[PDB]
């Protein structure tokens, strides 16, 4: 939806603005934290929560893509993968530490299909 060059196999070339974007806004979180804006820095996370996954969820499967661009691809990639599970707690201990009454707790998981 912007045209640039016909050059990246399509996949990388979003992989290579996730990944940036993911973490650009993760930068701001922390900082807004410290400053004392709980606010924001929960709207920060918010966001560079999405990008993390939109670049997780690539096709990074193909028999036949053997180059070196994949390479640090899938390196930025496996960051997100372990920022995320950390970002996860960090949106969890805000929204804990803000609201007074009640914000998002009682859940468990179906952990089967069905209790039978």
């Amino acid at each position: 939806g912007s045209s640039g060059s016909s050059g990246e196999p399509a996949e990388i070339k979003i992989i290579r603005e996730a990944y940036k974007k993911a973490f650009l806004f993760v930068n701001k979180g922390l900082n807004t934290d410290e400053l004392g804006q709980k606010e924001e820095a929960k709207n920060y996370y918010k966001q560079g929560i999405g990008h993390l996954l939109r670049g997780i969820s690539i096709s990074s499967k193909e028999s036949e893509h053997t180059g070196p661009g994949w390479e640090s691809a899938r390196q930025m990639q496996q960051k997100m993968k372990e920022t995320l599970q950390n970002v996860r707690t960090r949106l969890e201990i805000l929204e804990k530490g803000l609201a007074t009454s009640l914000q998002n707790d009682l859940q468990e998981v179906p952990s089967g299909p069905s209790s039978g």
